[PDB]
């Protein structure tokens, strides 16, 4: 029986519109005066961060702050603007103001509380995760928060799931993992016998649907799936 439902953070609980708006504001702050289109800097940042996250997948942890800073330095050298030493702080400030949850997140986490352990499992640095959670006003909705920093490895390495399962005191087969990355989240979680749910709100990731037990376009189907399983 499913006793625990764990969630990814970025791309699963925060809206892409909120993530794009916050990140555009970050790049505007970074630049401005500087004659580079912030939307282009954002595109490049998103491209180079995707590549880095791909590079580190399943590998020993390195601080995401360091990886994102490395990217931003590369972009500053590329484009000839000054790397802002306080990029991490700017990123936090913009994410706090402009980040937004998908519309159903609170309703869904709330409906799970008390009935199932509700956890988060994220690749983010712990300070980043706590920041994410606090700013979006969802910290106390989670019974456990587990990060790649704590496990020592990035998704899909098993240890991040194993840690989360240990915090919750459940076995993998008693748990569901919901995420937006079919390989890292769904594939990763399945190695511990967890039930995997992909959030693909737009059906953009059909190419990798076969890596996931369930595909939802809305998190309200998560309760649907869990109740049906049990």
């Amino acid at each position: 029986m499913i006793r625990a439902v764990f969630f990814d953070s970025l791309g699963t609980l925060n809206s892409v519109e909120g993530a794009a708006k916050s990140h555009l504001k970050i790049m505007e702050e970074v630049l401005g005066d500087y004659p580079l289109n912030p939307k282009t800097l954002l595109d490049e940042y998103e491209k180079l961060t995707r590549e880095a996250f791909s590079n580190y997948a399943g590998k020993p942890y390195r601080p995401l702050r360091d990886i994102l800073e490395e990217v931003m330095r590369k972009l500053a050298e590329k484009y000839g603007f000054k790397y802002p030493e306080n990029f991490w702080e700017i990123s936090l400030r913009m994410s706090q103001r402009y980040g937004e949850l998908y519309p159903e997140v609170v309703e869904v986490l709330k409906s799970l509380k008390g009935k199932y352990h509700v956890g988060m499992i994220t690749d983010s640095d712990t300070e980043q995760a706590m920041a994410f959670l606090d700013a979006l006003g969802i910290k106390d909705l989670f019974d456990s928060i587990t990060t790649s920093e704590e496990a020592g490895f990035f998704k899909p390495h098993p240890r991040i799931f194993e840690l989360a399962l240990k915090k919750a005191g459940v076995k993998g087969e008693e748990a569901v993992y919901v995420g937006d990355n079919p390989v890292k989240d769904c594939g990763g979680s399945k190695n511990l016998g967890m039930t995997s749910i992909l959030l693909d709100r737009k059906g953009e990731k059909r190419e990798f649907w076969d890596k996931c037990d369930f595909i939802v376009s809305d998190l309200r189907e998560v309760i649907k799936i869990v109740d049906e399983l049990n």
